[PDB]
């Protein structure tokens, strides 16, 4: 009949509802939310969906279910789902997130039906380049997640912009130029890639000019494969370029 964060953190990653049965009810009655301070690690940022995210066996989680609802049911829903981490490490990251990292279709889905930013940037260091993609969108993209990227733009309930720029002002294209690595194997797969996401710019938008984007260096995607040195790339948007 009570809970606190170490409490329903417990559940959410054992993934289990029979104690978390009654977590609505706390809720109502105390009138506190999963949103507010008291249920974050406020050294990172870790929500109790968060948690749930990161515990997943098989790629199940029934905790993740009943846990948008009771959010739902609470007033909180918008503002819960899309908590990102308020670390300097992870910094950007949502649940919708991981989601897609974690190749989940399933999950990806159940969770921008109830309304995850598809623009959410992941801002943090570990996107960063040390050793992109920073959008949902172009996170999917570059993993290679097509049956994922279909899913985000061609969407139901919220379409992502397919013509979005992340800091340093990177398209999805941009990105994939990014990730270039030369390998047959890798240069195929952008190449493919990059051509699906194209072609998704005529059903979605005949009218957006994507191939001309410059980022915030002033490169068009093409431009960027020239510098880059991602010969291969360079050599198939050019090559496509001209319709086939
Ligand atoms: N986006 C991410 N992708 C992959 N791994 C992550 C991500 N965010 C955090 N992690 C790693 O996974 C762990 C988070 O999972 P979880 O909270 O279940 O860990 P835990 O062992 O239960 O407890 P603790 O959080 O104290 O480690 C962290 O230890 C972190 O190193």
């Amino acid at each position: 009949r009570l809970y606190d964060r170490r409490s329903i953190f417990d559940a959410v990653a054992q993934s289990n509802c029979q104690e978390l049965e009654s977590l609505l009810p706390f809720l109502q009655r105390s009138k506190k939310r999963l949103t507010d301070s008291e249920f974050k690690d406020p050294e990172t940022g870790k929500t109790c969906l968060l948690k749930a995210m990161l515990n997943l066996h098989n790629g199940q989680n029934d905790t993740i279910a009943l846990l948008l609802d009771v959010a739902r049911k609470t007033d909180s829903l918008k503002q819960f789902v899309n908590a990102s981490y308020t670390d300097s490490y992870y910094k950007g990251q949502t649940a919708l997130h991981i989601a897609i990292e974690r190749r989940n279709m399933t999950l990806v889905t159940l969770l921008v039906e109830n309304g995850a930013d598809v623009q959410a940037a992941a801002n943090g260091d570990f996107f960063k380049k040390t050793k992109f993609g920073e959008l949902p969108l172009s996170l999917a993209a570059c993993t290679n997640q097509l049956a994922i990227v279909k899913f985000l733009l061609q969407n139901s309930w919220q379409p992502a912009d397919i013509s979005a720029r992340d800091s340093v002002g990177n398209t999805v294209l941009h990105a994939l130029v990014e990730v270039a690595d030369n390998t047959v194997d890798n240069t195929k797969f952008v190449t493919s890639m990059y051509n699906e996401i194209l072609i998704l710019g005529a059903k979605l938008h005949p009218t957006l000019k994507l191939e001309e984007i410059t980022n915030r260096k002033g490169l068009t995607p093409l431009a960027l494969a020239a510098s880059s040195g991602k010969i291969g790339v360079l050599a198939y948007i050019l090559q496509r370029e001209i319709h086939e």
